[PDB]
C-alpha cells in the first residue's frame, strides 16, 4: 500500500556509516525505518581502497566491503534500504516529507546522512544556471530533456549511472571526462547510440539566455575552447563539501558550511537530526560517522516513545 | 622496561583501544595500562549484536581483543596495570601504577564505567578497604582480608592476595563453580550465600568476622573515577568532563568512553570518542593548526 511504501517512523537519507549505523539501531528499537541512498558507490566510505584503521575489524577490508556488511546489518534487523536520491525536504510540520523521484516518503523522524563528497559550484555560470538548466539528479530531472542535448561532466561511479539515466531521454549524451574512460562500466554506457564521449575536455563555462541554458563553453586536446549547444548539464565531480543542497538552507549551517547540530545529534529543527561528515567537523573517519549515527538513534527512540531517559541497546 | 611514552592510556575497553590505534598510526609512542581486560564492561558482554561491520555472533570479548590486536599490531604497548593515583600538575603528567611510574606528553582517562560508590565502606577508605590488591596486598602478610564478589576481577584480585594474607574470606552472592584455583588455596574461606551487612573498626577497620582488609568488587554502573581523586573537572552527574575534542579541563589530559558517563552508552560510541582523542592528541603533540584525517 502507499503507506506502507512511504510512512515510515524514521526516515535516513544517506546510506554511508552513518546512516547505515543510525538504521541499525533504530530498527532494532522497532522503528520503522528507510536508507534512502542515492547510490551506494558514491559515498567516501565506499570509494576508500583499503580501510584498515576501523577497530574491530582486522586485516585487509575494502571500504565498500565494509559498508555492505553495516547496509546488511541494518536490513537484517528490519531496514528497508532503497536506491532513491533526495532533491527536497519539507520539514515545517511534525510530518516530515522528504522528495525523491521514487515519490514522497514521511517520517516522524528525518535524518541526515549525505556525507561531504559533495563541492562548491565553481565552474561558471554554474551557480548562475541552478534550476534553469544546471542539475545534479538526472532521476529527477531527466523526463524535462526528452530530444534535447545534455552534458555530463565527471568519471566515477554516479556519472556513468547518471549518464545511464539520461539515455533514456536526451537526443545526445556528451560526456566530458578528464581522462580516458576505458581506465565497462563505461562500455555498457559507451554502446548507447545518444553518447558522444569528449574525453580529456575540460568544461570552461556554463551559458545560456535568461530561460536557462543553451551552451557549454570547452576546451579539448588547441588553445582555442568551442561551444557546444546543450539544454542541460549535470555535473558529478567529487569534492570534500558537505553534500547540504538539497536541504535549501533549512537548518543551520557551522561556518565551516557543516550541518550544526547539539549533543545529541538534533539540528536546529526539531525532529531533524544530522550525522556523520555532514557536519563537516575536522573527525572524518568511518568509526565516528557511525558513533554519530548511533547517538542520533538512541535520541530518535526517546523522541518518538516519549521516554524519560534514553534507553541503551545492551544484550543480556 | 620503559615507562616514558607520549601517550598514556588508562583503561583498555574499546575507547582506550581505538584510541590507542589511531595515535600508534599516527607514529605517537603509546602505552595502554589496563588492570584487567576482562572487567571492561564489552569484555562482560556476552553477545554483541549492534558493533557495526562485525556481522553474527560475537562475544564481546573477542571484539575487543581484536581491536587490543589492531592497537599493538600498529605498534601500541599493552600493560596489564591498575592505575591508583595521578600527578597532573607538570605538562609531563605522571601515572601511578604498582608496576611503576608512567609518564606521558597525553593522557587518556578510558575506565569506563563498571564502577560502583561505597556500610561503613566509605569512612574507612585507605585505612581497611582497597580496590586494588597488587597495590596494598604485601601490606596484609598474615592478616585477614576479606574479598566481595563474583567477577574476573575479584578472582583474579583474591589470588593476589592468597600470596600475603592468612585467610582469604571470599563473599559470593552465588556459587563461584578460574575459580577452581582460588577454591583450592588453603587460606580461602567461602561464604558462599553470603551478603556483607556493614564495615565496623577503630580509629586505626577491625571488623565486618574479624579482618582487617576488606577488597570490594562488586560492580555497578558508576564512572570509575576515584584515581582521578577530583583532579579533572566531573559533571554533577558525576563524570568527566570534556570539549568538543573530549578534552578534560587539564590541558592534555582527555576522557573517552562511558567513563563521561553520557546516556550513550554503546560500544561503537566509545570507540568514537576514543578515535577523536586520538586525532586531537595528534594535533597537540605535533603543534598543527589542523586536524589531520587518517585515511588510506
Ligand atoms: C579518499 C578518502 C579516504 C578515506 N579513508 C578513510 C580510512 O582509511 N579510514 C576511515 O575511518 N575513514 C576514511 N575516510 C573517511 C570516511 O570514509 C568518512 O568519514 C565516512 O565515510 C563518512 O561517513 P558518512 O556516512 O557521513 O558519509 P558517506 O560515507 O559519504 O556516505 C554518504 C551516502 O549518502 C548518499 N547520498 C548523498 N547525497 C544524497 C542525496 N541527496 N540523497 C540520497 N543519498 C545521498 C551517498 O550516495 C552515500 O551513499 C576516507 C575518506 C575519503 C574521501
Ligand atoms: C551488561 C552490559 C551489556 C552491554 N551490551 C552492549 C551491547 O550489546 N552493545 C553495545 O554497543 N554496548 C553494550 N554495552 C556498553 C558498552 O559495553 C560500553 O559502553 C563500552 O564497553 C564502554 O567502553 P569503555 O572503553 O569506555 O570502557 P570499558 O569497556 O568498561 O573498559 C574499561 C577498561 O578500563 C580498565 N580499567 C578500569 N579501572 C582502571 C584503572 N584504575 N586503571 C587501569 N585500567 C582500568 C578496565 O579493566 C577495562 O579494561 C553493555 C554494557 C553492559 C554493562
Ligand atoms: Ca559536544
Amino acid at each position: 500500500s502507499h503507506m506502507e511504501q512511504f510512512d515510515f517512523d524514521v526516515v535516513i537519507v544517506g546510506g554511508g556509516p552513518a546512516g547505515c549505523t543510525c538504521a541499525l539501531y533504530t530498527a532494532r528499537s522497532e522503528l520503522k525505518t528507510v536508507i534512502l541512498d542515492k547510490n551506494p558507490a558514491a559515498g567516501a566510505l565506499a570509494i576508500t581502497h583499503k580501510i584498515a584503521n576501523y577497530p574491530g575489524v582486522p586485516g585487509e577490508m575494502s571500504g565498500d566491503h565494509l559498508l555492505e556488511v553495516m547496509r546488511d546489518q541494518a536490513v537484517e534487523f528490519g531496514t528497508v534500504y532503497r536506491r532513491a536520491q533526495v532533491y527536497g525536504l519539507d520539514l515545517s510540520e511534525p510530518v516530515k516529507k522528504v522528495y525523491t523521484p521514487e515519490g514522497i516518503f514521511t517520517g516522524r523522524a528525518l535524518v541526515l546522512a549525505t556525507g561531504a563528497m559533495g563541492r562548491i559550484a565553481s565552474i561558471p555560470g554554474e551557480a548562475e544556471y541552478l534550476g534553469r538548466g544546471v542539475s545534479y539528479c538526472a532521476t529527477c530531472d531527466g523526463a524535462f530533456y526528452r530530444n534535447r542535448e545534455v552534458v555530463v561532466v565527471g568519471l566515477n561511479p554516479e556519472a556513468v549511472e547518471e549518464a545511464q539515466v539520461l539515455t533514456k531521454f536526451a537526443s545526445t549524451v556528451h560526456w566530458i571526462t578528464p581522462k580516458d574512460p576505458h581506465t565497462g562500466h563505461a562500455d555498457e554506457l559507451l554502446a548507447h547510440p545518444s553518447v558522444k564521449l569528449w574525453e580529456k575536455t575540460r568544461l570552461i563555462r556554463i551559458k545560456g539566455e535568461e530561460a536557462g541554458v543553451t551552451a557549454v563553453e570547452v576546451r579539448h586536446p588547441e588553445s582555442d575552447s568551442q561551444e557546444l549547444l546543450a539544454e542541460g548539464v549535470f555535473v558529478y565531480l567529487q569534492g570534500s563539501k558537505p553534500i547540504t543542497d538539497f536541504v535549501a538552507g533549512q537548518v543551520e549551517m557551522k561556518p565551516d558550511g557543516g550541518v550544526w547540530v547539539d549533543e545529541m545529534m538534533q539540528t536546529s529543527v526539531p525532529g531533524v537530526w544530522g550525522i556523520g561528515d555532514i557536519r563537516n567537523t575536522p573527525f572524518k573517519q568511518a568509526v565516528v560517522a557511525a558513533g554519530d549515527g548511533c547517538i542520533a538513534a538512541m535520541a530518535i527512540d526517546r523522541f518518538l516513545n516519549s521516554r524519560k531517559a534514553i534507553k541503551p541497546d545492551w544484550a543480556h
